[PDB]
DNA sequence: GGAAGGACCC
DNA sequence: CCAGGGTCCTTCC
């Protein structure tokens, strides 16, 4: 029911939040405008030219399609609120939510029914659903069912990859070649009579749910894929304690990435999916015909990757983890605007960052001051040295002067801050 | 390589 | 009266 549209947007309505959201989007039909007019602007010749270029190049990619390995993506269902759910009987049969009267990380699904979902605040969640539970999240809580659960994959690809806590790429294709051959007996688990699982990647990963949920109580969902994007797509497509699979196949992939809402693809955010509708694209088959318009009208990176998507292609490898490129911390508060009171809230995130910092043993050469204003707009102001920070008083020494250069910016004006964090970043 | 501003993911 | 952790992509010296 849009009675939940009609709740949100009623106690958003005069909030300075709707009110910079409003200037975001002004700025966003801007880039927009500042396309269509990029667009008009642009000659058969040109266009023909370049259908000739794409072309080609997707005649390449079409050459290369890897259809050999099985990716799988796995993702929690509810992830936070369903490990909360599991610690605590109480919240049995109730509706719940992990975050703060100001933010959602996420909503069980009976609350869900209300709703309620993920980034919602936290005063609207229970607009919604009086009746629901607010439960403040425990990170630590959730990396332990977390590792519980990278116990269960090794098993299937001791190389997967975690993206986040609660979701997973893995490349069974290896584990499927050896289990064509594996007795009965080696995939018959007992409950806690009964169950078998067969060789097909189907039933491998309805194996991998199986473990996952007898093992942690928490049901997962999974997509079974050519590739990584097409994966995470299908992780979703029966996502609460479901799986999706699309078989091997060229024709398969096509008739998937037809008709699919080019949004629920990975990266296409709520910004590119208005531009792309913008040119009249919404689903995968239109933005493959507009192949020629969005080579004149994106960065060469952009519709290399709005091809590949086009095309339901996608990485099959798996990379090796990478590095930590960052570490910040940043909070929100009410209101202060006492310049004393800022510095001190500095020292403090500081020397938070300097302790996070300090169980990785990270030391990094670049800090950079986040402030948000009462009207939520963000100023941000690096610095970086060369000495390579690592203590509270270092990265306080860089910040508390970035901090004064904005204060004084204001000349006699206060910093309205509503926001305020720290980032150290540029590592060996 | 930096410094600013953003889009997107969870 | 709208979070917080991270990564990657332009845009200017
Ligand atoms: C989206 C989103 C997720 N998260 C957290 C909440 C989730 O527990 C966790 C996993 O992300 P999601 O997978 O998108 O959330 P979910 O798994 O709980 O729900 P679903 O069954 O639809 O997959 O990360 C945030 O903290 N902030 C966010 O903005
Ligand atoms: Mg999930």
């Amino acid at each position: 029911k849009e009675k939940i549209n009609k709740i949100i947007m009623e106690a958003t309505k005069g909030s300075r939040f709707y009110g910079n959201e409003l200037k975001k989007e002004k700025q966003v039909n801007q880039r927009i405008e500042n396309m269509m007019q990029q667009k008009a602007q642009i000659t058969s010749q040109q266009l023909r030219k370049a259908q000739l270029q794409v072309d080609r190049f997707a005649m390449e990619l079409e050459q290369s399609r890897n259809l050999s390995n099985t990716i799988v993506h796995i993702d929690m269902d509810a992830f936070y609120a369903a490990v909360e759910m599991r610690d605590n009987p109480e919240l049995k049969d109730k509706p719940i939510a992990v975050g703060s009267m100001s933010m959602l990380s996420t909503s069980n699904y009976h609350a869900r029914r209300f709703g309620v979902r993920a980034a919602m605040p936290g005063f609207i969640a229970k607009r919604l659903c009086p009746q629901l539970i607010i439960v403040p999240p425990n990170f630590d809580k959730y990396r332990a069912v977390s590792k519980e659960v990278k116990e269960i994959l090794a098993d299937y690809d001791p190389n997967f990859m975690a993206m986040s806590l609660d979701e997973a790429y893995l490349n069974i294709t290896k584990h499927l070649e050896e289990r064509q051959n594996w007795p009965e007996d080696k995939r018959r688990y007992f409950i806690k009579n009964s169950v078998v699982f067969g060789t097909s990647a189907q039933e491998v990963v309805k194996e991998i749910r199986f473990r996952i949920e007898q093992k942690t109580t928490l049901t997962a969902s999974a997509g079974i894929a050519p590739n990584t994007m097409l994966a995470k797509v299908c992780s979703d497509k029966n996502k609460p304690n479901g799986q999706y699979q699309i078989l091997p196949n060229r024709q398969a992939v096509m008739d998937f990435i037809k008709d699919l809402p080019i949004r629920k693809v990975s990266g296409i955010g709520k910004v590119t999916e208005k531009m792309l509708k913008a040119l009249g694209i919404i689903t995968c088959t239109e933005l493959y015909q507009q192949r020629a318009l969005l080579s004149l009208l994106f960065s060469e990176t952009s519709w290399h990757y709005f091809l590949h998507i086009s095309l339901g292609l996608g990485s099959t490898h798996l990379t090796r983890d990478g590095e930590r490129k960052s570490m910040s911390v940043e909070r929100t508060f009410s209101e202060i605007n006492k310049a004393e009171e800022q510095y001190s809230l500095c020292q403090e995130l500081c020397s938070e960052l300097a302790q996070d910092l300090q169980k990785e043993r990270l030391k990094g050469r670049t800090v950079t001051i986040k402030l948000k204003n009462v009207n939520f707009e963000v100023k941000t102001r690096a610095s970086t040295v060369s000495s390579v920070v690592s203590t509270a008083e270092e990265i306080f020494a860089i910040a508390k002067e970035l901090l004064k250069t904005e204060i004084d910016a204001d000349f006699p004006h206060p910093l309205r801050l509503r926001l305020m964090g720290v980032r150290i970043s540029s590592f060996p």
